[PDB]
């Protein structure tokens, strides 16, 4: 078993949420930052089997967008530039589990 | 040493935390929300020494306990000018959702000035 | 690759986000709190390659403090303490990365 640590644009959340319910994949999302544009991001934590990795990655792939991002901001003072930033579309971390567990006491 | 993720309900996460502390596990927490009924819940990071893993999951699995959970209803529009309410649709959510990781090194910085 | 988990002071955020990026290393940033003092601090994931895990825990090291922090709840009761560590990390093997560049 894997568990998946993707780092995704807001404006992909929903989009990647849906897409991974469809196809029948658990999930947990996480707001964060980063840490060099310092502004909100969304991380998803996804729990699969070894044999589902790559499904679970074609999906963040096939539903996350690379862009650029704004990033957040003399005698005589002149408008600033906007600064525009490549933000790739996931960074993706898979990582070993030893164990699982799904605990159902009442 | 073993580094455990455990997505919990809301409405046990003190209960959760109080416990820990009580059998001196460390932890630190975060507000997360599941993927499915995009509601709020709590995921725990709890680092632990491989002795005291069992204990851990004892101590999680005592006090986070399977509830349902309704989905909230459809937002979908209606003409009736009305305050609708259908059947309850009720969900299954277990106590815990737990991935026990591997962790190759641990460090604990005290550095001061 | 290898992925640090790092938990430290929020008033230490700031600059350690800065040595990373200073160091070219990536880094998230999660808002967590602490289970025995019940007080708001920073999770860092940082993700790095295998020959510069130790060159990230100097850099966490070298920009996180140590600080003493009061415990708190008739009266006001002789101070008690805790020392916070700068940082508490755990460093976890990876097992493949992936950087989505389509647009
Ligand atoms: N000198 C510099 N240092 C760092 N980044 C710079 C940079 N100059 C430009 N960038 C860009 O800033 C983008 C956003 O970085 P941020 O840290 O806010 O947001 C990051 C961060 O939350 C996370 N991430 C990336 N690398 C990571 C790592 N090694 N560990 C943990 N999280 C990471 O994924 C987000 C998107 O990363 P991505 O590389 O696609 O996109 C990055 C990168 O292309
Ligand atoms: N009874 C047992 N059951 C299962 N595995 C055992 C074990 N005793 C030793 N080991 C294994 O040996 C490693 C070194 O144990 P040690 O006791 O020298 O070094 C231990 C111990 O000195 C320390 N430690 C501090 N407080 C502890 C506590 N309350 N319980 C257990 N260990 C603790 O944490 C160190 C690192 O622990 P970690 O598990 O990473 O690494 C452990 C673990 O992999
Ligand atoms: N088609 C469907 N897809 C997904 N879930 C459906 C479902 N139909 C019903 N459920 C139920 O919805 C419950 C809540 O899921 P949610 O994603 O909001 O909240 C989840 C999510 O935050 C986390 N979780 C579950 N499995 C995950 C995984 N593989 N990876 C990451 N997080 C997971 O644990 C929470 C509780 O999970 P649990 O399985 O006990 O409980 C689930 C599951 O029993
Ligand atoms: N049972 C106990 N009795 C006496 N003193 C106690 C105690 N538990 C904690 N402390 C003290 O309280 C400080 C803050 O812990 P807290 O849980 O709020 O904040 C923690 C927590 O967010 C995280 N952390 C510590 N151990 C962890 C673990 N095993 N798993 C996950 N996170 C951990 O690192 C933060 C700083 O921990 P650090 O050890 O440097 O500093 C600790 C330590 O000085």
């Amino acid at each position: 078993m894997k568990l998946i640590f993707a780092i995704v644009q807001d404006q992909d959340s929903n989009r990647l949420s849906d897409a991974l319910t469809k196809g029948n994949f658990g999930a947990t999302k996480l707001a964060t930052t980063g840490g060099f544009l310092k502004a909100g991001n969304t991380t998803f934590i996804i729990g699969t089997e070894d044999e589902r990795v790559e499904d679970a990655l074609a999906i963040i792939k096939e539903n996350c967008k690379a862009r650029e991002q704004m990033m957040t901001p003399t005698v005589d003072t002149y408008v600033p530039y906007p600064i525009e930033v490549q933000v790739g579309g996931a960074t993706v971390f898979v990582m070993p589990v030893e164990s699982f567990h799904h605990f159902l006491e009442h």
